[PDB]
């Protein structure tokens, strides 16, 4: 059954379970040609695909080769999704397979159930949540790795850099969405907060800041506002009067 605010919890139990993101695989550019004219070129894509409990980010790089000459692209994204997600869990052993995963958009369901038939025991769900996995690609050091693969590949990171050696698994996605949706609503304004100090610096292992356990509370209502006074702007609502239900709703994508 679907995943939502209301059950979305279960991502923090023992059931090791992924979320899959296809919103990245298929990319193009406008850019000019020789003769002046103006057209799309395929570039780069990325599935992502995410473990909320321990952070573990399994990117894999979609080359623009995969496209070269095909036919029904929307049917064939899907299908590369889908067809690379089951090679992935037929790679790892049985106990470190998901007992769930959760796509991001319901037009996955059915193509990544066909390529999971040789693993009967794992459900494969929808979610209501309307996560903002899209702006994996805002993160400059995931954006950088894709532009440059010249071939198929899988990277992995801790989407979490080091954060669960001081916070729990559900502090840590909550971080997690807020920094994305923030980075999704506005790129310029979320990324001029991340590099507000800008002495704070990147390991060059991680994707984040080095931020202090208090310093982290601060970026976090600093990303909220963006968010909440964008949402505002649209709205013509006081964002104050907003409950902690409605806030985390915003965030989560419902």
């Amino acid at each position: 059954g679907a995943m939502n605010s209301s059950n979305y919890a279960e991502l923090f139990n023992n059931d090791i379970k992924l979320f899959v993101d296809d919103t990245n695989v298929y990319r193009v550019t406008v850019h000019k040609t020789f003769e002046g004219n103006v057209a799309t070129k395929a570039i780069n894509g990325c599935i992502f695909t995410l473990n909320p409990k321990t952070g573990h980010l399994f990117l894999k790089i979609i080359h623009t080769s995969v496209w070269a000459g095909q036919k029904r692209l929307s049917q064939l994204a899907k299908a590369k999704t889908a067809e690379e997600v089951s090679a992935l869990v037929r790679s790892l052993p049985k106990e470190e397979q998901p007992k769930q995963i959760i796509v991001t958009r319901k037009a996955m369901l059915d193509p990544l159930e066909v390529h999971m038939l040789d693993f009967p025991n794992i459900a494969i769900r929808p979610t209501e949540l309307r996560l903002p996995f899209s702006a994996a690609m805002s993160i400059d050091k995931l954006s950088d790795v894709v532009m440059k693969a010249t071939e198929p590949q899988m990277v992995l990171f801790n989407i979490y850099d080091d954060w669960l050696d001081r916070i729990s698994s559900y502090t840590a996605f909550s971080r997690l969405t807020l920094l994305l949706r923030a980075l999704k609503t506005n790129e310029e304004s979320a990324k001029m907060i991340l590099l507000s100090d800008p002495t704070i610096t990147i390991k060059s292992y991680h994707l984040w800041p080095s931020f202090t356990d208090e310093q982290w509370i601060t970026i976090e209502s600093q990303m909220r506002d963006l968010i909440l006074t964008e949402y505002g702007r649209k709205y013509n609502v006081n964002i104050s009067a907003l409950t902690q239900t409605e806030i985390k709703d915003i965030i989560l994508g419902q």
